[PDB]
RNA sequence: CCCGGGGGCCGGGGGCGAUACUGCCGGGCUAGGGGGCGGGAGAGGCCGCCGGUACUCCGGGGGUAGGGGCGAAAUCCGUUAAU
């Protein structure tokens, strides 16, 4: 008797945040980021950031009665990256290993089908 | 240098001629141009109605305490429940 869930993965530049949740997506059973797990700022986007924080969501997950989980990575949707992070691949790989049943993996970012004007004004971040 | 003769001194007018070219007058054409008919092409324009995701904000439900940012941070957002 297999229990499902969802594993919303955000992955950005910055930092990762792991959301294990109800299949509907409306209860959420356990919830950690990389500034939950990792000593310092610098480190958030680091993969074994995201290595340790999908470990402890599904320990959490597992402890509180899910057994499979769905995953839907993502990234920042809309004039921004369109891509999820650097820490996605390390935290559904610890999902994977940490002994939760894996169903469908998905992109979920969101796409702008046009757009809004995006920061860094018109010479770009660095001029 | 002076004398004598011819030429020019770029022009005006008169007379007699020529009609290729330009102009004028008349007639006739279709080669350029314009006006048409037909089937298509086009982010051409104005006007009206509608949608697509994204986004921000707001209200409620889940769930704690971080989030956001950077080379690194810090300001900043968050325990009136944030991400
Ligand atoms: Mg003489
Ligand atoms: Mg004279
Ligand atoms: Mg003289």
């Amino acid at each position: 008797k297999l229990r499902w869930g969802i594993a919303w993965i955000y992955s950005s530049s910055n930092n990762t945040i792991i959301t294990i949740t109800d299949l509907t997506g409306a209860e959420t059973v356990a919830r950690v980021s990389g500034g939950m797990v990792v000593r310092a700022d610098k480190d958030k986007p680091s993969p074994w950031a995201a290595m340790q924080a999908a470990y402890k969501a599904a320990q959490l997950a597992l402890a509180r009665g899910i057994n499979a989980v769905h995953i839907k990575v993502r990234g920042p949707g809309g004039y921004g990256m369109k891509v999820p992070g650097p820490g996605a691949s390390a935290a559904i790989r610890a999902l994977a290993r940490s002994g939760l049943v894996i169903g469908r993996i998905e992109d979920v970012t969101p796409i702008p089908h046009x757009t809004i004007r995006p920061p860094s004004g018109r010479k770009g971040r660095r001029v």
